[PDB]
């Protein structure tokens, strides 16, 4: 398909939601190309708007994904290292796709000098940097 | 069973909650699939908030079934490799579903230039 | 045991104080699964704090041992492998186990442009933000 | 071609948009070579800005790139390697590209001492 | 030995004070065992004192032996991890053990936008 | 040469902006040594501003480079650890050359205790830190 | 010796100045062995302040030895291994012996939301936290 | 030599900033060995200054040097892995020899809870 159709981007979203990749639907029978699906995104705030919530259903269903993919990794030394690369790709992909939730966590307890206050000090400015 | 179900889904957070994972939980007969558990989710914030408490149960079990995954490794170089990837994979994981227990802990010791104060100017 | 024993709980946070994991502790004579253990954590305040207790001691245990890992490690490939494995975990536990004791520690020096006075310049709200 | 043609940069800019690297849209017959383009662009500001987009366009191709290479990785040592670092370079390419989408993204919970208050003092 | 015992307790903090680590301190006859130590540091806090900074020469003995470590190890490649090991576990602990002597240090630059000054709007 | 020649600092320029390092166009017919070209940058300020600007084009030379490098790679293990450390050597290298384009890029979601408002207590000063 | 020996602790000053570590000092004819090293600094202030030099200078030795055991490391996998952990271990060990100098150096430019200012709301104290 | 001497300093100086190493400077005839110079710089403040921007021009050479590294590695394992350390320690030291120019760049974007305003609460 060249043309916009509604019901393959439904389709497309419901893959997607599912934890399927972009390339990998494209080549599933009737499909279009990734470089249309991005033409039909980049025209249709329909799309993008559903395509949006495919991405974050997208996420959860790799979170899970990822689990199995460790765990079930087949122990040969080039097997574990793919499966690595996979659970690796997918940590990085889903802290782009759903920030709030997935990504990292930090609590930072913050002090001063000698485990004390901040200390901090104001001046005048020294430069003309406005 | 595809309708929203209250009760299957006290029944899924029961079940996260004793660490068993949700394709574990989904892979049950006359559950939902994955893909129905997460609709359930979206369209039901009682649901959502039942369901964040059983990740973070969840969690806790998780916390300790990485001591055993390290500690029993069987000591072959891919066995190895493969346990390491369950618990880093594991780790990650953890800090996502309970962040405030399971994040990163660092204490920053702020200091200025020289270990004097911190020297701000204003405009 | 199912039902909530407050003899079995106590000799729970004294191995665990040790050092023990959660799951190797419920393998020993008369331990109730983790389930379990979870469970009767849930509903007894009593053993919550024990518990906690016996996580910090649980903590100061493992700082200890990962010394003892490291030092006595087999020197073969996939032992240290593992041993390595067994003290990152414990690390990585550690910091939450007592954030306070165990987290990282960092001392940043914080200086502005050059190496002279944080330069900061304030302005009005540009847009509704509150 | 060295002379700046809007038409040509035009194109350059819809074939970047459409996933094709900078190197192979510049090999291309009657295309001008990586030093021209980049020329028209440091003087040029509409094309500057069109390539701009254009690039944020061939980040959204690369990103799900990164996930076939991954999963269709030859399981051998050294293709798996290969394929890592196929991925790692377009995952720090990215975030460059458009750092507002593919940046590192971290939630830092400020505390103070002892998780009170955060203490400062100020002359 | 079991009921805490100002002298064996000053003994400990000797030996550690020394270089000794607390498991070797422990396995020595008439010792209490590790449990009982903890135990006795948590309830007295003039014990905890004198531990910690025990803990600061222990550290400080410590950081002279990753040097020797790292340059003694055997130049065989299980050995060489392990002498690795062994450096990062004690890099790591040094951190704990004396957080402003031997924490990570950094220096940060802090300039705004485009290397001006820091934009700040507040409401 | 040893004479500072413009002619000569052009070229130079000219390679540099392609993406090819100094040490390798020092080697180029009739070049000066790298030792010389920096002698010219020193005391011809003509130069320096254009191998400023040759410094910029190298960088984004480079940034298009790197992904031909791992593509291209030979899949053998010393081949592609290689390729590793020539690419790693690039990304370090092009933060420096453009910070503001080419740098580590975070955005850090900044809350505070309990994921509510950052809690900030103000004290008079305790010390002479001034 | 057990003695505090003023002419040993010059000698050890120098050694350790040098790049070379306490613990290989002390292997040396007449030396003090390191715990009687520690308990002579421990109870003399003068030994105190020229260690604290000693230590200064022993950093910026190493500084410069880093180089060479990368550069003249023996090209077989575990000499190579053995080499880099010698020198990861010299430039954690330089940040904390000299942390002005030797610790990490990073220039973080700060912006806001969408690259605009950085924006802060300030609200009464909604818990009790002072 | 011994005694600090201005015009053998300024010659080192001249030597580093070609590119030398303070290792090859001193293993030459007539210098002074690197103890030497370290005391000089200690007690002389005119060539502590000089020396640091002789420092400075040696990272510039330095900079250059890490592309040659990478570029001419041998491709045989254990020669890549020393091409890397050389790399490695470079980089690592480029930083510390001119901080403004070789140290790590970021750039951070500051946002609230949920992308909003950063919330802040005094007393």
């Amino acid at each position: 398909p060249s043309d916009y159709m509604p019901e393959v981007a439904d389709d497309i979203c419901s893959l997607l939601s599912s934890g399927e990749s972009l390339l990998k639907v494209c080549k599933r029978p009737g499909m279009p190309d990734k470089s249309t699906v991005f033409r039909w995104l980049a025209k249709h705030e329909d799309f993008r708007d559903k395509y949006a919530k495919a991405t974050e259903a997208r996420a959860d269903s790799i979170f899970e994904e990822i689990f199995e993919i460790a765990d079930n990794a087949i122990p040969d030394a080039a097997e574990v290292a793919k499966a690595r690369l996979r659970v690796d790709t997918r940590k990085w992909a889903l802290a782009r796709m759903n920030p709030r939730k997935y990504g990292d966590k930090v609590t930072n307890e913050l002090v001063g000098k000698d485990g004390g206050a901040i200390q901090i000090e104001t001046s005048p400015m020294s430069t003309l940097f406005g």
